[PDB]
């Protein structure tokens, strides 16, 4: 044991907890200045005692050397797309089809509802709580390794906040740029005679394809987690909402507008609520994502492979 | 000009036409014996004058040498899967969803309805009317080259029956084994102390994975064409039924139980009709395939990529 190793451990623990409170809870317990006091105290100590420098320390987000080219990653579990709807009648027809397709339709039929963000789909791997890899969705089967870029995102934890993390946990989410950050960036680009971005989605997409992590770090990107891929060494909750609440309780940023709605008319109320809140969110959204909440019902319903919307095979009963 | 070249041309033309009448029209104009008289007259002449032997002649279906291994083919256009339904209520919900998803719902809403065969999905390429390649569906993106096996199928034309064939035409269909053929095969297998097949689908699947075309030829396989992939140098009809009628008019076998039905209640009548005819078809079917008939409406509706059935993105209108 040494005093300096204990001082580093305590600084890192404290700093990870303040990041959680600021980014995930939106209720920091100390001012920004106090966080910064400790952050550069940790950075200086680590540089004066490099023997105790760790790769997942809060001061190690930015890789000092720009990359040459992104490697390709094949997803262990593929990243699927979502079916879409454009009207209440269409959504009602979607629910009516699930209602008769299910063996036993429960009363109520609960949905986990969230805003649909206008961002870049990513997959982030934590091995025994530590961030080791991150990838773009790409075509859903193969993507680009953007680990160094993802590590610069301030609300992305380099270490899960739990003493017993899963053996492996793959978090899926969307990287986006909030309005305030997007406006700030364009004022900086114009003030420094550089090109501007047409919209927040283009700015986020451009920031994630930078080969220099130092540029990505200056871009105000935010992750919002909406799913889980691989999950080894853990008993995931049996509802989709409980799984998102579990991600949040271990340090992962999740959207705070997520709700549970019983039946189509409540789900339609949420859609109109979110539609009315658009002017006040501070980030771009394209719609709402409505999912069956009960996990056993999702498994029972399953997936639809790449198929035309204009054909259907009405099979005979045995 | 030579007498023997004219005699070969006339024999081939005649034999291709009798094959069309026997296999596609199910109305042969001559007895089986007359067809055979000409078939082995052509075979003998070709062997006595090998200078005039053509690769697409009716006597050239079976490659004399067994293959070593099937090469892999990547489909230019991917082979999609079908969404499925299991009840009238579910089918009605599927139509109601298309009804509101369409910009302009016509009156009537016509469907091209067919039996769903229990067979092996294949893709067959004709280049300037001649059969050059055939492939298994495989995963929908890549399959196995089964050209030599497909060439042995009696109802598959080696040459399209048209003086102006498309530059390239890819026919999509299912290879199956009718009941009478399946029963015959198992009596032969049992009489020759060999293994039997559990059902016609397993027998068809086993026959198409034979590396020896000589074995496939002894297996009574039938093609039924249900679609078109590549179609260059042709103006395909603007309805799905007209496209199937066009395939049939150029020599391609198409199922004769295909009908047009206006609206869901007529489509449901077809399903019950086919369900009642099952006992009398002479081949296995699993259900019915119901497609929007108008091609512009199919294009408007489009496809659904690999997605969960339990989620939907209700997007906001602009
Ligand atoms: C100078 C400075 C320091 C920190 C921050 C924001 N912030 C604050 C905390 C905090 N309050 O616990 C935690 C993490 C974080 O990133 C800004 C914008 C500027
Ligand atoms: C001996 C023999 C010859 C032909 C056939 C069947 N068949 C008949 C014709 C025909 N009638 O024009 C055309 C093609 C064909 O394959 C069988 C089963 C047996
Ligand atoms: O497979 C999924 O659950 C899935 C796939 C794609 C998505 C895109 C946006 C939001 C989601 O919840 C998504 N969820
Ligand atoms: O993409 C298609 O049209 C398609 C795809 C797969 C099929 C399987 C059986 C019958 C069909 O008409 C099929 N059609």
């Amino acid at each position: 044991m040494t005093n300096i190793q204990t001082q580093l451990d305590n600084l890192r623990k404290t700093l990870r907890q303040y990041e959680y409170e600021y980014h995930v809870l939106d209720n920091p317990s100390v001012p920004d200045s106090e966080y910064d006091r400790l952050f550069h105290q940790l950075k200086a100590l680590e540089l004066e005692h490099p023997e105790f420098l760790t790769s997942d320390s809060p001061t190690q987000r930015v890789g000092a050397k720009p990359l040459s080219g992104f490697s390709q990653i094949r997803h262990e579990i593929p990243m699927l797309s979502l079916d879409n709807a454009f009207s209440d009648a269409e959504f009602n027809a979607f629910v009516k089809r699930i209602e008769d397709r299910l063996i036993l339709l429960p009363k109520p039929l609960t949905f986990c509802c969230e805003p649909k963000l206008d961002g870049l789909a990513v997959s982030i791997l934590y091995v025994n709580g530590e961030l080791t890899q991150a990838a773009t969705r790409g075509d859903g089967t193969t993507g680009e390794d953007i680990t160094a870029n993802i590590r610069t995102i301030r609300n992305v934890p380099l270490q899960l906040l739990t003493d017993n993390p899963p053996a492996r946990l793959e978090v899926r989410g969307e990287v986006f740029m909030p309005h305030a950050g997007f406006e700030r960036l364009n004022k900086y680009a114009l003030e420094h005679n550089e090109k501007t971005f047409a919209n927040p989605r283009n700015a986020a997409a451009g920031s994630l394809r930078q080969l220099d992590p130092n540029i990505t770090s200056k871009r105000p990107l935010v992750l919002n987690a909406y799913g889980i891929g691989i999950a080894e060494g853990v008993d995931l909750p049996t509802t989709h909402y409980a799984r998102l609440q579990w991600l949040k309780s271990i340090g992962i940023p999740v959207n705070p507008e997520i709700r549970l709605c019983n039946g189509a008319d409540e789900v339609l109320g949420f859609y109109r609520d979110i539609q009315n809140k658009r002017s006040s969110l501070g980030y771009d959204i394209d719609g709402t994502v409505l999912k069956i909440n009960d996990i056993a019902l999702q498994n029972e319903l399953g997936f639809i492979s790449k198929a035309p919307r204009w054909a259907i095979a009405y099979k005979f009963p045995a």
